[PDB]
Parts: C-alpha cells; structure tokens; sequence
C-alpha cells in the first residue's frame, strides 16, 4: 500500500511471529559481546550465524573488503569501543572468498569513488606481488589475495594505538586473521592470532604458509 | 586444542552440517543485493533476518550508532559501491532502540576515542534540543533520539554527491529512515523515504511526527 | 631545461641568496611552536607573516574552508601532535574573507568531491539559518558566514577528546575563533577564546555579537 | 589588555603598515593558483616564499608528514578542488629535512593519537626496508626516508581517481616528488614528476637514485 517497503514489513511480522519461544527478552538481555568481527559489506552470511552464536553476541563492523585503515576513525572508533569498553576478548578480521571488493581491485576495475578505498587492497597486492606471482592462475591468486588481505588488515589492528595500549595496560586480547568460504560455509584458520606484540614472528609464519 | 577459538570452529562444523538442504550453492549464486543497510555495530539482530530475506540479499555497513559522516570515505565508499555498481534500489539507515552508542552520547559519557565519533550524535541532540526537551523523561528522549539520529543520517546520505548524482542521472533510488526494537523484534517506519531531492518536505513531515 | 619547474628552482636560488644575514641556521634552531594555526587552503597570506612571527614559529594545518570534522584524523592528528607533544599554548581556527570554499557552499555550487567536504560548512549555514536571514544581503551573509564557520569549527576543537583531556590534566590551553581580511590585511577578533570547558557561555556571547 | 593574543594583533598592525606599496588589492585580485602544495605541518618555511611567488599564488594543504592517505577526504577534497576547479597545472608533495613527524616515526616513538597517522610513514619505512638498510647510519636513513616518503605520497596522488580522471579527460597535469632543506633553504629535485600514468617507470627511476 504505497508502503514502498511493505514486503519488508510483512516478511517482518512474518519473522516476529515465528519466534514463539518468547525470548526477544533473552536477546534484549544479552550481555557484553566478547568478540569484534570486522568483515566485508558483502554480507554473504552473518557472523554470529556462521560461527553459531546468538546475534548481538558478536560486535560487528563492515566495510568494503574488510579494510582497516590506520587513520579510519570509522573503524578505529568501533575498535576502541569494542576493546576499551566492551572488553571483548578477541578481535578477528574475517575476509570471504569471492569478495566483490577484492575482485574489483585485483583486476584494476574502475568503479568510481571506492576505487580509492580498494587501493588499500591493491597495496596488499603490491606488498605480496612476487608471492602472488608463483600462483600463475586466477582463483588461486584471488583466494591467496583475500587471505593475505585479511592478515595485513590484522597487522593494522595490532599496530593501532588502541590495541597496543590495551596490551601495555595488561588487558588480555587476541587478534585473528580469518577467512570463510561462501561456497562451502566452512571457515579457514590462517594461523594468524596475535596476543602481545609478537606480530613479527606470528605473521611471518602465517605468510610463509603460502609459499608457492 | 590451543585452537584459541576451537569452540567457534566447532559451532561452525555444527552449523555447516545442519544445512543439509544443499544450497551454500544457492547462496554463492545469490545475485545483486537490491538494498543497502546502514546500521549500528550493536549488531543486536542481523538485517536480512530481521527483514526476512536470504543473507547477502542485503548489503551491509555497520559503524557505532549508524552515523553517516559527510566526509567518511569508509561509508561513502560502501554507498558509491552499492548505488553506482550494485544499483541497489533502496538505501535505509536503520537505528535500534537501546543502542549503546546513542546512550553513551545522550549521557555525556567518556569512553575515549569514540567520544569523537559520538559527537556526531550529540549534534543531533543539539540540533533537536528543544524538541527533545518536551519529552522531559529518559527512555522517551532516548527512543526519540535514536529515531531523530536515523533521520538526520538519512539527510546525510541524501546530501551525498553519490546519491544526488544518481538522481541527476535518472537512476531510481529511495532512502529510508528506519528503526527497530530489539525488545519486540518489530520494525518502525518513521515515514522517512526520499526518492528525489524532495527532502526538505519529506523530512519536515517526518520530524513533525514527534511534536511533544 | 625541461626542468618542468625550472622557473621555481630559479626563483629559489633567487630567494636563498637574498637572505645573506646568514640564519637558515636561526630557523633550523627555531624551538617549539607555541601556536597551532588551522586555516583555509586558500593560502591567501601565510600565518606567521600575517601575524608577524618567524616562520615555523607557527604550526599549520590547511584544509578547504578550515573545517574541523569531529572524526577527521587528518586534523585531529595535527592537534594531538600540537597540544600533547608541542605543548602549544594556543590553538586558533582562522577563517578568511572571500574564501572560495565558504563561497562555493553558500551558493549551493556543484564542484564534485569537495561538495561533500563543504557540507560541513552548509551545516553552519543551516545551524545559523535565521540569524543569517536578518542580513538579507550577499557579502554580509558571506562575511557573517565565514565568521560563524570559524566559531563552530572552534567548538569542534574544544569538544575534541585531545583538548578536553589536556584541560582535564591541567595543561594550560586556549582556543580562538579568528578571521582575517585578504582585502585589508587586518585580523578581526570574534571574542571567541575558550580556555576551560566554559564554551557554552563564551560562544553564546560571541554569536550574540551578530544579532542583525 | 587581557587581549590574550594582543602581541599578535600588534605585530599585525605592525605588518599591515609596513606594506605601504598599497596592494592588498593586488593580492585580493590574485587569480587562480596554478599549483597545489602538499606539505608538512612543520611549516618551517611557507611555500610561496621558499619558491619565491606572491602568496595565494600557491594553494596549500598541510598535514603531519605530508601524508596522502588513499581514503583521506581531507586531502582528497583539497586535490579534487585544486585540480577539477582551479585547474592547477602542477601538484607537488614537498617533504622537508628534519621533519618531526618522519622522525617520531623512524624511531618508533609513542606520541599518542598521531602514532596512527605516522603508521603511514612507517609503511614507507617497511616498503623500502632493505634500501634504507644499506645506509647503516642515522641522518642518511632519515634524509633518505623523508625523500622516499615524498615519492610514495606522490604515487598516492597519482593513483587517486581525481588525478586519473583528469588525465583520462585530457586535462594537462603533472605531479612532483620534492624535498627542501630547512638548514640551507635549497630545494632538491627527486626527478619525480608524473604527467600521465607512466608512474611505474618514472618512479622506479627516481627510487633507483638512492641505491646505497
Ligand atoms: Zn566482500
Ligand atoms: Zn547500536
Ligand atoms: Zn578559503
Ligand atoms: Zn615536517
């Protein structure tokens, strides 16, 4: 009824009802998240779901290609809020196979504004150029890129003042490079989990585990 | 097994299996989203879910308090990508009752870095000061604030070059101010849906609909 | 000689020589700046000069229309660096009559990207709409706008965590709203100099001093 | 007289008078800048001066360490404004020997917020790690760093959509990596002047010209 998004308000009452086991109360009561999930705006599947947890149990940021810019106060804000105030136990940068962002980059594809944003990802391409070479294919490189991208981003988090300060001040925290396949639902561990400024080794290891 | 996040990889195989109706294929095949959802990092409930749609059918950005800064290339990027390249039909700023961001603001609460980010929301508080007055309570103001916040943010989207250009170039697009209760799952329409630079009227109307 | 910018390297040796009173040594020795100048990229006249001081005696940021965004880590960075580490005594937002930025705004003029940035200034226009009304002219409004713009920006600085923390921690600091005419070289005091969170009064006063 | 900055208003009338050759009129009449100068907030000496030109003849941005972030709408704004609307002929990233920013970086020195901003410069350190090695000294590395930093930043400008589009659309434009000594006033050419997407060669050359 000119509702514009009527369909959506219907699919909504539709949803609201299906949850008879009365508990939006459970949700509204949910307590502190213990995780920050930084992921891609290709919200192919939601975080809590993927990882099988109640919603809101995971604190979420999403930008195109799950990029952490040193100077992005959008994300930094999220992080300082998750760490300093929610005392989340774990931050994890989760990339996703077949990401439209990492694609558009890779194949120097003009998009307009966001080209600027994807430069960040082109940088990872540049950074790991030779490595990405010895995978002379397509999907390999791509896979390997969305992987590398997630590791670097993690380096970014770990270099933040927010995080370094938390470690400085004793607060337990660990930061994970992580990827998931939208194809197979499964979630891959890159062995990228820093906990104290031992990044130099933890990452070198993790990046070794490409070596074509 | 020192997995650090073993629990999470388990709850994962747990999830992966439960989806016997073999279709991660369906997902991987999912086509263009027709919606951009900008919401709060208090990811109390996921967008597609709330609104009853397959995941990835909705394109998502999340920052603390679903703020659209004129000059935030984090979000602007998402938007230029959603509009210009995904030709999404609808953008909608969705706030959420009992948002931790809108709270921390409201009650001038020091948090650290993100205080800077929440200033944006304090601004809406300032902007609609007298209005928010004639609700001399607490939860009212709060409710009314998370509402107003979502409208203003929409004004922000609608003022973007990205959007104005899309309209300029004929491309059909509509932008909605929207809120949902985590208490009752239900989703409220603020009557804030701009489609062509007719904001001045569409919003004045929408903001009228507080008038204590 | 294909130098591309030969002219500039010449006008340079030209400059280098004219400074016989050997003292680039004096400069290289110059000590801490005691001022942060935030001004417009319309660098109509340099700060130190205007204000008659040795160069480098003033620490400088320049963006289009001397805008301080709550979440601009470009400027915030400059400020945290000037205050926390250079212990500058004074920060001052200095606008400038006939500013091309404040103009382009004012007369809703499409420019492209920076339209987004100028929205910040349109906001001040919005914020002080009625005030700016009772100046039914052109240049008045403009004058009055570049003025108001500089005050608001100051409110922005004063609201920063950086500044609030400095005051919190006792460190003496004062923040000034200031304008200069490129026409007459002279520099106007807006009576906008906050020193401790007494903004609410100091600014109300300062903004009164328009009252058409 | 409690003026707070009386000294400054005096040194001002002092300046205003000394310019008897009546011409603030000349200035106010000055026409379009044909240059964008991006430099460091260590405003050791002003651009026009250094380069011997009337003020305002050069359009100026200043951030800590003259960093161009892919996603910094503060600077990008300046650039889109300088290029698209002022049709400046030349953009030039000008670093400066003994820069406090490049220093603080280099010697992983905690400063607070701006540490985040300087990460950008640490990145150049990382990027050119081995190169910077074969200069086993201090001031060498430093010199060589403030140099490299200015080249990379230029790569950043040249990768911008703004610039690429200008070239796309025929508009003549050239981008220069440039450094100046505050010690000796002199300005060094790094042979870094791109004019059309021929960066890959122009820069490789320019970076060769370190080779310890
Ligand atoms: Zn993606
Ligand atoms: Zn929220
Ligand atoms: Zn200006
Ligand atoms: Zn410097």
């Amino acid at each position: 009824p000119l509702s514009h998004l009527f369909d959506n308000n219907d699919a909504w009452v539709k949803r609201k009802l299906a949850d008879d086991p009365q508990y939006f109360s459970r949700l509204a009561d949910q307590q502190a998240p213990e995780y920050l999930w930084i992921g891609c705006s290709d919200s192919r599947v939601p975080a809590n779901q993927i990882i099988g947890l109640p919603p809101g149990e995971v604190f979420v940021h999403r930008n195109i290609a799950n990029v952490v810019v040193h100077t992005d106060l959008n994300c930094l804000s999220v992080i300082q809020f998750a760490v300093d105030l929610l005392k989340v136990k774990h931050v994890m940068v989760v990339g996703h196979y077949g990401c439209s962002g990492v694609n558009a980059a890779l194949h120097n594809r003009r998009v307009g504004l966001a080209d600027n944003w994807l430069h960040h990802v082109q940088d990872v391409r540049e950074k790991h150029a030779a490595l990405l070479e010895d995978w002379p294919l397509g999907e390999a490189r791509y896979r390997r890129l969305i992987e590398l991208n997630a590791i670097e981003q993690v380096v970014n988090v770990c270099r933040t003042t927010i995080v370094n300060d938390a470690w400085a001040r004793g607060q337990p925290l660990t930061v994970h490079a992580l990827v998931y396949g939208v194809h197979d639902g499964r979630m891959r561990n890159l062995g990228m989990a820093v906990s104290h400024a031992e990044q130099l080794d933890a990452t070198y290891r993790r990046a070794v585990a490409a070596l074509s």
